[PDB]
Formats: structure tokens, C-alpha cells, sequence
């Protein structure tokens, strides 16, 4: 299947890009296969969910109908050679619409080792 | 937008690469590069770095459909990764056949890419 | 200095393509009437000078048309229609081509059309 | 990327005429020499008859750089020979300054410039006095 | 005498397996036997060398102690059931070691048509 | 054309074409070559061999002097995209002669899967008086 | 490379001026601006004022190219702080058409145009 | 009077321009107006020459038929706010043209300190 | 066929022996050029050990010289206090897949014979 | 200190002959000096020693001593003006003497790229 | 780090003329000259060869600091190189005003040097 | 300015060779360069000519246009250290051609000590 993706602002790293659009798409294993082995995606106020195969389970249940939809972002490279993003946009999802801050930090490869997600509002929590 | 899927071809650099030409992403294709990566387009001398790379498509690169059907990739002793991707080139004059060549370094930046065209005794 | 093309004396026509192959599209798109449209090989149909022009811009560069010969005739409404065969050059790609024309009676080119001959055409 | 805008000029529909206004507003003053003859000569309105596409198109890429023509109207007469006399007025701008213009070309049988003039027209001088 | 047969990731097609077989092993004749009898071999730098017997003669002196090394390739099938490959990999000569991409056309019959190879730039800065 | 493919009455199939020339020419790499990676050649009286390395290995020593002069074939396609040929004629050795049905069978691709050889009635077993 | 033709302007012998002068109708736009001290401005007529000879340099390639300044007259004067006022009179021809021009200068005490004015005489 | 002085590449300084210019066209008078009061020409092989007034009378007798021809030269800016420049190139008389090193040192306003004139030669 | 044997000049090179290894060289001859040696004169090729005689010479450059272009382009020769020349000779070698660049060194003795050639290749780390 | 600065036939480019004279004289920071910023000295045996600072460091310890005699030598320049030298001799250290041939990359600015030293024949 | 810039002058040979002078590298220095090259001091007859010059530097230019300030060059119709740099030369003893002379030859080697020292503090009353 | 001979059989000795790609090339001068200081060529019919100068004198005039056209020979060595060396062939010209039978006498340096040609026919 053919999956598409709005380019964000400041960001050019394709593991980021694919992230989002696959997400979009449907495609929670082409998302999870991004991770390294033991790569780690924190949901928000969940426990982390480690490895590509817990992580596409993780996404077929719950990740389904919504839509990401990152504005901007920044990438800076580390002493190490990891990678840090920081992606800013909107969630929507069925119910309501959320803006969230989205981490990642990528190895020398560029596979997600760990990702986190942040709510944008205060208190209401 | 746009991020066809190339039978055999999984690696987010390629199906990328493919999809900001089929846009007009030029400095999006361009950023794909290493530092100092070389894209030597078909007859023509290689272009150094995304800088160079962005200006080159810029003038040159418009109107073009790039149609990768294919590819594989493998990975070599030094960690880079070797790719091929055949498939067409449509412009607005007339429609090729193409196998690209790609390079990528452990950062799966393009190092270098080639494009040779497939077809026989074609003069000049 | 405006080549000869054999058979074909309509300056119009002369003139089209001189201005193509140096790269002049302003003076190409001139030469068209205010609704003038021209239809390339495989898209829409571009009107008027200013669209003309730009199209001519970002696609025709790199291209160098070789017209070879023509001919042409004077409708009843006088009009003048023109037909020129020969190869186009671009860095993908040499085609056989015929371009098509139609001037109108103050030789302004209404509408130009280019059509596709053959060369891969082995057959049993 | 020079944006290109043709103007479209009443009663002018001969297409060397056309091209040159459209040259010379993009600058493809090799393009506005092209439609001279081999021994045709641009008379610009100040200087001497400059000779041959060579030379024309030497004048107009040191000179011309810059200028904006706005042709507005014109008429053109077919002579007994099969040449072709063309009048155009309107006004020519540079960064400094702005006046109104006649252009005058003839064309040979082949629709070449075998010569285009400059005419300068009164603009606010007030020889009422 | 030693004969080492690689697979070519992407590449089953015979005749195309041969090629790569025959040469390394030294049967030049059996290289040129894949050839259909007006079929092309261009080699990189020299003209056209045209049907088996030239194919041969060619092989015989020019390919001598060379090993190719394939690695991996494409193919696709025209509307007119030829056969294009595009194999790519690495030509060694203990003088002289290049990358390269072989091209190889086969018709229905599955004879190469014509085969070129082309070099791929190695280090070649500025 | 000195280089010579002959072919063999009922059979196009190339492989195959291709398997009867190399023997004869003893170019055992190009006969191996047509065998896919866990392809077996299981002469008549030994176990399989397996692999094109292992088959050019045999053909090397066993395969010498060796002259096949198939006569004619036929060839089926089964469901699963395999072709199964059948191939009779005589294989003459400096030891002896003999009728033989080769058998193969190939992949999709056209790679001999297996071969087999099945030894046929000679002049001298049709001496049962 | 080209020749400088050093015009006397009656009533000034500031070199710098006489050169400002000169080196515009030799096209040596660079020359030109390195008149300028480092932080100098030139405010053209009816544009912004742009600093530094490189910004300068830059303007004048665009835009001054095919204009011949005539300047007849001038006077200048030094003030307390050791600057050199100058005003000059005179043309600015373009083949087109001619305007009547008062150039202004001030000097540094390094003789370097700290900043120059041009206004042009009419009224539209 | 207009003045020549064919372009001097690296130098737009224009003290520099006007000394090789008005010397081409014979106005001696006002090269010597470009030294200070205490500036010193030194000329091949002669000992030095002070002030604009016997600056110009030297000129006036000896430098009348001389063109010189700089084409090339660089200048930069000691801490002492003074300006020092090399210029080299041909000096041409009617009977032959040697080739020339030009040497100057400005002071702050741009007036001629000291000027030494060197022939790349080796007769 | 006795090979037609093409003795190209090599600047700065007039030594027949020298012009004859690579003329004989070109031609396959490789008998001839093995006779260039001394009886115990000595071939040592890049990367392989050295090889004595021209017996043992005109062996080896059967089997490995075969579709080998030697192209020396220029070279230089004195002459020692013993009466023996010394020779170097740069240039390239082509096959038909690719070229290197290439030093041959010769030491010649009294009596023009090749006593010892070795080959170096100007390229890589 | 008697310096000798020896002749080599077939040579006259001022680093090569500088290389050596330094060598000799014991001036390894002048040596090193001859080296681009990231050139490599590759001595007999040992790995490759990158910089000037590092190859003074180097040629101060392990090179005293040496007496580098230099006898012939070829160079050659490449289409990407860098020069190519081969220069052939003996080195000798009283104890034990070799033949030996440098080679030598220089850049377009004849600063030393890399250098490497080859061991020749006496052993049989 | 070693080897500075020189104003104006980017002929290899001349930026290590200076810089080796200045450090007291006098085999280096004597080196860029052409065999029959000449370095004529300003005051004596001028020495011959790269042997003699670092001879000559030896025992007359320890302990001097050339301070080249600029240069120009040209190239001759012959191929040499001509090369004008003007500065200051400090020794213990003096310091003084200096124009630097070189001629170089097709092949960048120094075939003659000249000094030539200009009016310093001499005010003429 | 390359010269060249059909291998000879039987011949591999280098002055051999040289001699004959010379004297076919017309390099009369290279050819006389081969003999030792008193090394003496007796052509067919008339006297020993003395010396390389002398040598190269005679081959200007009579040498001219005569292509050699050796077939087979031999060479020996003898007790002294000279090499003996007979070649067989054919001399032609444009009109004409004889058999021929060459003789040399090397020294131990390989140059020629003299050489004697002999025609190969029973008429005149």
C-alpha cells in the first residue's frame, strides 16, 4: 500500500517522516520495524513498550483512528552519534483533538531507541 | 506528501528520495545526502553535497516523473548499504527505462546515487 | 542566426525553433497568439504566452529540437497549417518527432501540437 | 527564474514585433538581435545606427539592462516591395526616469528588422510660457 | 581445477548464472555459447564485439585470471518477451580491482542479446 | 556460427538445450551453473549430489569422456509452476554404450531442480532367446 | 581591465569624487564601492540606504548598469571634525533618457564616502 | 583637463590612481599636491626628493617623457593608521620599457609619505 | 603468425632492451621477453614472489600477463660504478576492466641482460 | 653542522628535493611542515602517521640518523593537478644500508598528501 | 603549526622560502634553489648553490625574523616566475625595510634571490 | 616516434631487433648507434664502411627506401664472449625483391663488431 505524509517543518531525518506516515497509514509493523531490537516507545501515561513486536501489537489496538499531525521539528546529533528529535503538532483523534510534543532519539543507524510522547495543557490531568 | 512503496525496497532514505523528486521537495531530496555526497545524473559529471544537489534539480529535475517499481538492497562489510531500484522516468518529451544506483553510509545518508538508462545503441 | 529548415520558409515557424534550442522562451512564447495553446506530447494544453513562457522554463530545458524538413498549406479561412518531422534530444532520451502548427492569417501560432513517430519497432 | 509577462499590444499582431517588446522586457537582448536581418540596424534614440544582430545585441547588454518597455498601441502598413512598416507608441521606464515613446520598425519580405527607430515624444514641458 | 559457483541475491536467471560461472571457471567458449548468433558483448572501453566465435576469440585473450563477483541484481520482462538484468558487483584482476554493473539483454530464447558493463566510480574526488 | 547449441527434437526449453551442450563440451561449470543452489543431480547407480559446486565437482572427474546424444524430448508444466522434462537417447562412454531416459525438473525459473538418469533396454538385453 | 577616464569637474579636486565619477563610467562597480569607508551609505533616489561596499558593489551591479554620470560642477567644503562636504552637479544619461542630478558627499578625514545622496531635479 | 590611467588591478586606492594618472598626462603639478609637505619621492638610483615643490620642479625636467604602466599591485593598513601599497608593472620611455616595482606609503589622509621606485632587472 | 613487435618510443628511454620488454610484452612473445634476462636474472611481480630465470619467467607470463597493455610513458637510466644500468620506467598498465599507474624498475648488467625487474603499483593505502 | 644537499637526477620539484635535504640535515619539523594538514607519512613496516605535528613527533625519535641517498627519480602530473613522484636509491644506516623507493603525492599546492617507502633487492 | 600566508603570494616555494628562514631551517631554506641558483645578500657577492647558501645561512642569518608584509607576482613569457615581497627584516643588532626579490624558474625552484633595502628613519633636514 | 619489425624467428637478441625496425623506420642515425666506435658494416658488393658517423652516411644514400623483411635466424656465443648471429629474408623495394642473408658479430656489450649481407641467387 502507498502511504503519505505532510513533510515537517525543520525536520528532514527519514526515519522521523516514515514514523509518522506509516502511523497515518495504518502500517503499524513498517512503524515498529523503525525501532532498533530493543527500542522503546512510552505512550502517553503508560508503561514503555519495548521491541518491534510488543510495539505493533501495542499500535494495532490502540493507535488505530488516530491521526498524527506534526507541524515542526528540530534534530540535533550527540557526542555518541544518537540523534534527538523533538516534534511538535496536533493529535486528533475520535473523541477530541490534543496538542503534543513528540521525542525521539536515534541510534548511529537512525532506528528509534527510544520514543516519548507529551501532552501540551496543563493540569487538566 | 507522497510515499509509494517499491517492491523489495523498505529503507525510509530510498522510498524517500523517490517521493520529494515526485515533488517538488528538491532541497527534501537534496537533505538525504551526506555532506559530501554525489549524485551523478545520467551523461553528466557528479554534483558534490545537498547544496550543489538542490541547485542541480532545481533547473533540471522539473517536470519529472521518477516510477521505481523495484529494488533490493544489501549490506556490506564497511556497514554501507547498496541498493538498486529499477523503473521508469517519465518527462514531458518522452518515457525511460532506469535502474538507479544508491549508496548509503551507516546513517543511511545517499553517499553517492547513479542513474544509467536501459536501453542499447543510443548515440550521444 | 535562425536556421533553414528544408521545405519550410514561414519565419513563424523558423523562428520557434531557433528560440526553443538557445533558450529564449519569452521570444517562443511571442509567437503565439493571446489564446494560443500549445499541446505537448503527453499533458493538458498550455494557453496564452505568459503560461507558454513559463511552462517552456522549468520542462524544455537541456531540449534541442532538429526539425529536418516540412511542409505546409493555406486553408480556406487563411489559416496556414505546418508540419515539421525530425528528432528531439533531451538528456533522457532522442525521439522521432513531428510538430504540428497552425498559424493564423497574421502567422501568430494559434496552436502547436508535437506527436511521436517510432524506432524501437522490431516486429514479426 | 526571470518571471515572463507578455503585454499583448492593440492593433499589433505581427509576431517579430511582439517578440521584440517580449525580449527586451525579459532580457534575451540575443533573442531581440536574432530578429534583426544580417545588415539590420538598431537606431536607438541618442546614439549612432548600430549595424548586424552581433553588434545589436553587444548594445543592449550593457545598455538595455534594466528597461521596461510599455508598449501601448500601434498600426502597421504593408509597403509595395512586401515590407512591412510598423508604428508603436508607448511609454519606456528606467529606474531614474520615464518618457513616451514612438517605435518605428520596417520588416523585409521575411519579417526581419531591417531598421527600428526611437522617437521621443513631448512629455510635461511646458512651452506654455 | 577449483570451480566456485555464488549465488546472485535477486538473480535465478540461467543463463545469467552461467555467464557469471563460465567465466570465472575459464570456459570462454561456453560464455560465448549464451551469446544469440548476432548477439553484442560490449566491453567497457573497446567497440562492440559481435556473435560467439568473436565472443570467444575475445575471452580467450583479454579474460584471463579475472574473477567477477556479483552481488546482487535486478530483472525485468518487456511486452516483447525479452529479459533485461542488471547485475551489479565488483570485477577483480590482481593488477586492478573495479566496481561495476553488468546489463545484460535476453531474448524470448533466453541467448544474450547484448550484455554491457559499466564502471561505477570508486574513489574519485573533486 | 563455429559455437553450436544444438537442439533436440520436441525440446525449446533452453535449460535443457543448454545442460546437453555443456556435457558434451565439458564445460562442467556452465552445466552446474543451470542447477539452482539446492538443486540434485543423482547419476544412476550413486547418491544425489547437491549444488552446483558439488555437481561441477563430479562432472569434473566421472564426466570426461563422456558423449550424450539425446534424440528427442517432451515436457509437461505440473500445477506448481514446475516443468518436468523427459529426454531419451544414447550415451556413449570409452567404456560402453548405452539408451537412457533423462529426467528433469525445474523450478519456475528454469533451474534444474533434479536430474535422474533411467537406463533403457540395449540391442543386446533385446537378444532374450 | 577597462580604461578610467578621470573627468575633470570643475570646481573639485577630492580624488575620491573625481574617481566615484570615473569608476561608474567604466563599469567598475567594485572599484566604486571600495570608495566607501567600511559602514558607508548610499542612499540612492527613492530606495533604502545600504551599507558597506560589498551591499553597495551588489546595487550597483543590478541597477546602475548603462548609465553614464555627467557631472559638470561641484564645490566642496571641510568641517570642524576634519570631514569634507561635497555637492556635485550635473546628468545622469541611460540611452533612453537623461535626468538632471545633485550628487552629495561626505568625506572622513581618510577621504573614504562615510555616506553620499542623490536627488534628482524636477518634481513629478 | 581629463586624465587616464588604464586600471590598476587589486588597487582602487585612489591617491594611487591619480599619481600614475596625472603623471601619464604630464601634470606634474598635481602629483606632486598628492604628497604631504614632508613627503619624499625617492627615484631609481637618485637620493630623495622632499615636498610637492621640488617634487614637481624634479618631475618637470626629468620624468616628461616616461608613461608608466602599472598593472597590478595590493594594499593594506599598518596600525599606524598609514597605508602601504606595492604596485608593479612596465615604465615605458621611446627608447626602451622596463619592468618596475612601485612602492608607497600613505599617511592616514591619504597623502604620499614616501614613494620608492625599484627596477626588476639584473643587468 | 610470428606477432608483429612494436617498439614504442618511451621518453627519456633509449635503451633496446627496455623498449623490447614492452614491445615483446605487448605481443604476447612472452618467450622473447623472457629471454632479456640473465641466466639467473630475477622478475619479482607486484605482491608475488621473485621468479629466476627466463624458463621459469616465460612460465609465469603465459599464465598471468595474458590481455595485459603495458604503456610506459617516459623513464630514466644511469649507469653505475660496476658497468651495470640502472632503470626506472613509469607508466600505465590496462586490461580490459581497468588501469593502474605503474613504476617498473630494471637493473640491467654489462651486457644489456635484465638481472632483476620489479614492478610497483601507484595507487591505495 | 655540514649540510649536503645532493642532486637528484630527473627531479627538480622543490618539496621532493626539500624532503630529502630536511631529512638529512635533521630538520624534521621542516620536513613535517612539507605535509598538508592531513597527510600521511606511511613509513617501511609501520602504520600510517597523520598530520605535522605527529610526523615531527615521529621522524624526532625513530629518524635520527638515517642518511636518505637518493639517486634518480620520475614524476608525472594528473588531470586533477596533483603531482606523482617516484624517486629511487639507498638509505643507509652504517649497521645495515637498503635500496629503497619513495613515492610521493603532492597537492595542487605541492604540500605533501602522502608519502610511502618501498624496499627493494639484495636478499637473493 | 607551521607555514603562514603571505599576502598576496600564494607560490608555494615562497611561502617556505620565508617560513623556513624564520625557523632556523637553513637545508630547507637552501633547498628551493636550483642547483646553479644565486643568492646575492645586499652587501656581498652572491652565493652559488644550494650547498653554499645554507652555508651562508648558517653563519650569517641565525637569530634574524623576516616580517614579509606583502607580495605580487608575474609570470615572464619564458615561464619564470618573478616575484616582488616587501617588509621587515629584525636582527639582534638592526632592524630594517626590505623588498625580497625571487626569480623562479618554470619548475618553481629558486634560480636567483635579491635584496634590496629601502629608506627607513632617515629624515632629511 | 615509434618504429617497428615482424618478429623474427629464432631471434630474440635486442640489437638485432633494433637494427632492423630502424633501418625499415629510415633512423640511419639509430641504426649507425648500434655498432661500436670501429664497428664495420660491408654491404653487398662494395667496401666496409668504418664507424657509426661513416655508417649512418652511407645508410643515408644508398639505404634509402629498402625495406628489410627478416624470417628466421640464429645467434651463438662464442668462446670469446661476442655473439654470431645469421638472419635469412627477403630485401624489397617497390619494384623489386631479393634473398638476403644477414650476418652479425656482437661484442660482449651487444654492440655491433660488424655485420655482412649476401644475396641469395645464382644470377648476374
Amino acid at each position: 500500500p502507498n502511504i503519505q505524509i505532510k513533510s515537517i517543518a525543520g525536520i528532514t531525518e527519514p526515519t522521523i517522516l516514515q514514523y509518522f506516515a506509516t502511523l497515518n497509514a495504518g502500517e503499524f509493523a513498517a512503524t515498529a520495524a523503525l525501532f532498533a531490537v530493543d527500542g522503546v516507545m512510552y505512550p502517553p501515561f503508560e508503561s514503555g513498550i519495548v521491541g518491534p513486536d510488543a510495539i505493533a501489537a501495542y499500535l494495532q489496538q490502540e493507535a488505530q483512528g488516530i491521526k498524527a499531525e506534526p507541524q515542526q521539528g528540530l534534530a540535533e546529533t550527540s557526542e555518541d552519534g544518537h540523534t534527538q528529535v523533538q516534534v511538535s503538532g496536533k493529535a486528533q483523534t475520535s473523541w477530541c483533538g490534543v496538542n503534543v510534543l513528540w521525542l525521539f532519539t536515534l541510534n548511529q543507524e537512525k532506528q528509534i531507541i527510544h520514543t516519548q510522547i507529551k501532552l501540551l495543557a496543563s493540569p487538566q490531568e
